[PDB]
């Protein structure tokens, strides 16, 4: 059909917003601490204590996928990104504080992806 087209059309566009303010996210974090999945080889008891893991480039496989139907999926993954490591690691860690800039950072340009998904529909 005609609308199962346009419709594909505007998920492409949403794709195509979503990995510009995914871009531009991943650059809030130059020591690349979210870049990768934490490694079930390095930390064993990982998934003991975080039961839904999340990092940048498995947001990207999702994006790629165009498995993103709206920017509220997109934040949720990025909150996950934010608070398994605010969960997992302490308060006095290079790892936890991290997060905290990364958060503090990310809002911005969310605040301004927010505006534009209902500006563009």
């Amino acid at each position: 059909s005609m609308e199962q087209v346009a419709m594909e059309l505007r998920l492409t566009e949403l794709t195509r917003l979503l990995r510009s303010v995914l871009d531009q996210l991943q650059d809030k974090d130059p020591a690349r601490i979210f870049a990768q999945p934490v490694s079930l080889k390095e930390v064993p008891d990982y998934l003991d204590h975080i039961k839904h893991p999340m990092d940048f480039a498995t947001m990207r496989k999702r994006l790629e996928a165009q498995g993103y139907k709206n920017l509220h999926e997109f934040e949720e993954d990025f909150d996950l990104i934010i608070d398994n490591c605010m969960k997992y690691n302490a308060r006095d860690t290079v790892f936890y504080r991290a997060a905290v800039r990364l958060r503090d950072q990310g809002g911005v340009v969310l605040r301004q992806a927010r505006r534009e998904v209902d500006s563009i529909g």
